[PDB]
């Protein structure tokens, strides 16, 4: 067996247990790694689990990449049972801990159980022990790294939670290297709930593959591509950041809770003021085009800026000042929490606080007021941070505010406001963990510019791009598990990966046995989805916030403009069509048993009726 | 089994694995623990080993009287062939690591091999495991162990080395809790030649008690019997420091290399000198007279105080003020390293200088100059740093200077100088680990005065009453193990000891099987030290410095006064008709049997000829 280990490591931190699973290779194939382990793990060993119990499973989950010098393949897969969203999640994130659960032997690690007391992971080779976090547990994310750094020496990836994860914030994540984050559907408040502080790797082996010569040929020449390639230059500069002015000159920021597309700010928050604030650059494992653009903020402090984190934590919360967006930015980062799903419960308190809802809160612009909330939530601190603690979902039930809640099967919508894009929206709608532009950010091809350099339709051709997308940026690269941004933004020919697929592990993979793989993850997760809720669902699921249907834009050419839901609901139709689903988003017998995931029939069955 | 586990952890740094190793309920009753159980171990694994090769063993032995609460019994052993003497060594210190290798299910650890890169044992409970000290590697030990607790929490045990061990200074010991220290022999070079940083401890186990009623009713009584004895206000404001006073009333303390013993400034660094430069006080665990006094240095920097070092790094280097004597203690302490041996080879490199023989180095007084020799010993910075690093048995072989060479057995003698004293002589020649007042603080019995509060005279009594002391203190004391002071500065009744054994272990020990046990341990060390020294033995071997005989007190009423050789040898010779040993010191064949020690005599009788 080349590429893969076909080893999966376990630990259960209530009996102190630690064992290693042999998987076949077949089922390596199958689902190839990452999030396609990852469901397969989901959907056997977490079947009615409550989101923060002990029987929830906590997967780090890499991909036949990860461990060997490949293009921006540093990548790794956080999943587990979602506490914010109820169904399938998880994240991505960069990490030398990828790099090293790899060479140490294992393609995967699972963790079942609670701790009586705050315990870390260790592992080296096949050297794994459950050791006390006793006195980490309540540190940032920052400093856990580093202590624990200070101890074990330079060479480890390190995984860890902030005390949001410890608190159990809905949308608490793990980080790693001052910056790099996954799991906004919950995955740090579920490491959280297991007493699990951090996780150290270190891995000495060689990852066994089939032909040596060709992986080294094939990343060279990739690598080469990356550096030569038009928009390397301006890549290095902004990265994501150089998506604010886009987005604000097509009215996609998100701005005061998605209320508007159009942040007048938006120019003291950009890429150019990034730009003119950076100290530091930093990138993943064997990425030789780092985005992780660090600047210092309002305090001096370092903060490492992506396009989402200022969106969500500017404009849309109407702070025009990024030294300030920036010192938020670095809260989230230590104290461990999504700052997309923070930004939208911080930016739904503000709108509420603003109606007359709530009483006491900040408004618009008030950095102070969200720098107190930001915090509190962290440290689940009085009445209001621990509502927001909850996600915009929750806290719209309890507020009964659903006219303003942005979101998506639970999770908060991204920084891409989409009151005149059909296809982005059906992509929030669509997503297989809920509202996340991960799997398909198809704004740029439906807008026909990108931030790396408009008449609304709801053709059907733009759910079948949605789907073309999603087998891609939610499936190969998840899966891999690599970076989509050096196909994404610099235009890496996506020909190199099926290449590097067949150099690593020996088995040749066409560009249909991919899109299968893929669909078959989609499927296998939406199915998961079904089955958690009991067979609780419909198409409604599928739907984009109600606020793109009821208000338009407020300013602008587009001013007054929406999402009609009639013409949605066709799209959607159609996407179902595609993808071989009912009218209700549930796959049918015939697409189950085409992916080969028939085992998924006898068990959907059994919630209600299939077709 | 009661008391004992009769279970010892094993750890083999080579090759990684990690076992429990059963040992009979004989050679638990035989040995009773500590240093008794260390040199069973030492005579049957490191037979022949280089002191520094991977295959000599370094012990952590505990005792029935570690892990339960026992008036002062929060004490541990560390042994193993020794790096300076080139036999057995050992050391002991108070450490909370006492207690929790104890609770974990242990009697001893015993470490072999060496690790490939920096490491540090992790112990609770069952679960032991080999971790990276990478990180902690060239820090002191004061920094080594508040970092761990700062990742593993406070509740633990640890014993590290500090550079001084790293670089394998001969004299390097272990350190635990800033101030506690253990292995003269150069316990932390073997440590450190193992490339292990340091050791983690935590128990919680159950300890099985024979009668758990009269072990608690007869601790309550020795506790009380402490605080309510007459000397235990003046312990608790002197501790041990009340014997610079004392030594030099008697003449008695090491001034200038032992060249006299009186200095005329042990005011300035006397006992109620540290008296008013104390800030805190600091004991071992289970100890209600705590005597670890912590002063304030030169630098403003915290140092714990111990009657030997002020003696050996203050008077006997001539250097008169106590916060400049604490820095030169300080450094002792975080670098990992014997006060009493770096004092002692300090002051034979500042009498060679003095003498010409040395071309460069410090004088007596030069604080200065000691200081950065202190540090220069513990980097091995220099020839100097260097060649004193070895001890003044190796370093006098170098420069020819036998003559002022305070040693027995290659380890340094300690803050007793004995020009007119030939019991406490007799005490430091033959000590089982080479010169120290351990096994026998005779000189104040000798004397008929102590600290707490003369004609030069042979009688063969004197050595009656040295096997005596020895039998109790480098015997009893270091097979509980538990601490000796309170017994020999409070006067606690010695009687509590064999009812808490009894109590602990169930067994029933009287004075005669103690004197016995210890005797046993006695012969086997001596057989140990032939044995290693491959038959090249004699009396000698125990004699004290030859400067003692050939030179006299320098000042006061005895001066002029020294040492009769001639009647010493009787005084030694009278020693081995008591302990039953040949005119070579060597144990007699009916000795070894009368003591269980039959399977000595074969692997004695292979290098010299019993009688
Ligand atoms: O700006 C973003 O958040 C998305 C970058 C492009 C991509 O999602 O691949
Ligand atoms: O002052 C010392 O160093 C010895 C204290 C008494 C003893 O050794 O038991
Ligand atoms: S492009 Fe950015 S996110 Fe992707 S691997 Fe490189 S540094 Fe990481
Ligand atoms: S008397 Fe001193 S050395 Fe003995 S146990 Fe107490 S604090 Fe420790
Ligand atoms: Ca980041
Ligand atoms: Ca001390």
């Amino acid at each position: 067996m080349y590429g893969w280990w076909g080893r999966i490591l376990r630990v259960n931190l209530t009996t102190g247990e630690v064992k290693v699973q042999e998987y076949p290779e077949e089922v390596a194939k199958k689902f190839i790694g990452g999030r396609g382990l990852a469901a397969w793990i989901l959907w056997n060993e977490a079947r009615g689990v409550e989101p923060l119990s002990p029987e929830n499973k906590l997967i780090f989950a890499a991909g036949p990449f990860n461990g060997l010098p490949t293009p921006s393949g540093g990548k790794l897969v956080v999943a587990a049972k979602s506490p914010l969203t109820g169904g399938y999640g998880d994240g991505n994130l960069g990490t030398m801990a990828s790099v090293h659960l790899r060479r140490a032997g294992y393609d995967a690690l699972v963790v079942e159980g609670k701790a009586k007391k705050p315990v870390y992971i260790y592992i080296e080779d096949d050297n794994v022990s459950i050791l006390s976090a006793e006195g980490l547990w309540g540190k940032t994310t920052f400093e856990t790294e580093r202590e624990l750094k200070e101890i074990h020496g330079k060479n480890v990836g390190v995984l860890t939670i902030g005390p949001a994860g410890e608190n159990l914030v809905k949308y608490a994540v793990v980080i790693s290297q001052e910056g790099r984050a996954a799991g906004r559907p919950g995955m740090g408040a579920v490491m959280g709930s297991k007493k699990l502080k951090a996780v150290v790797i270190r891995g000495t082996k060689e990852i066994p593959v089939a032909d040596k010569e060709e992986l080294k040929k094939l990343s060279q020449e990739a690598y080469n591509e990356i550096l030569n390639s038009p928009g390397y230059p301006f890549w290095k500069r902004q990265g994501t950041m150089a998506a604010v002015e886009w987005c604000n000159t097509n009215y996609a920021l998100p701005t005061r809770n998605f209320s508007d597309g159009y942040f007048e700010f938006a120019r003291s928050i950009d890429g150019y003021t990034m730009e003119g604030m950076k100290v530091q650059q930093r990138g993943c494992p064997y990425c030789n085009m780092p985005c992780g653009n660090v600047v210092l903020d309002a305090e001096g402090q370092e903060s490492e800026l992506d396009y989402e984190n200022v969106a969500l934590l500017g404009s849309n919360l109407g702070i025009g000042k990024l030294n300030e967006v920036s010192v938020l930015n670095r809260i989230a980062d230590e104290m461990g929490m999504d700052t997309i799903s923070l930004g939208v419960s911080i930016a739904h308190v503000m709108e509420a606080v603003e109606r007359g809802i709530l009483k006491e809160g900040p408004t618009f612009g008030d950095f102070k007021g969200a720098k107190q909330l930001a915090l509190d939530i962290a440290y689940r601190k009085g009445e209001l941070g621990n509502l927001a603690a909850e996600g915009v979902k929750a806290m719209a039930e309890k507020l009964g505010t659903h006219d303003f809640a942005m979101h998506v099967k639970g999770l908060e919508v991204s920084g891409y406001n989409c009151y005149i894009y059909p296809a982005m929206a059906l992509a929030y709608g669509t997503s297989a963990i809920g509202a996340h532009h991960k799997e398909a950010w198809v704004i740029a091809w439906e807008i026909g510019t990108a931030p790396i350099e408009y008449k609304i339709s709801y053709d059907p051709i733009k759910a079948q791009k949605v789907v073309e997308l999603q087998r891609l940026r939610g499936g190969l690269f998840e899966m891999l598990t690599a970076c989509r941004l050096p196909w994404v933004e610099v235009g890496l020919s996506l020909d190199y990966y099926p290449k590097l697929l067949k150099a690593i592990t020996g088995v040749t993979y066409t560009w249909d046995d991919l899109y299968k793989a893929a669909d078959r993850v989609y499927s296998l997760i939406r199915a998961y989805w079904v089955r958690e809720f009991n067979g609780k669902w419909d198409r409604k699921m599928d739907y984009p916030p109600k606020r793109w249907f009821t208000e338009g834009l407020k300013s602008g050419p587009h001013k007054g403009e929406h999402l009609d839901e009639k013409k949605y609901d066709e799209l959607l139709s159609e996407y179902y069509r595609i993808r071989g689903w009912d009218e209700r988003g549930i796959p049918k017998k015939e697409t189950l048993k085409e992916l080969d995931l028939d085992f998924v029939i006898p068990e959907l069955e059994k919630v209600t009726n299939l077709e």
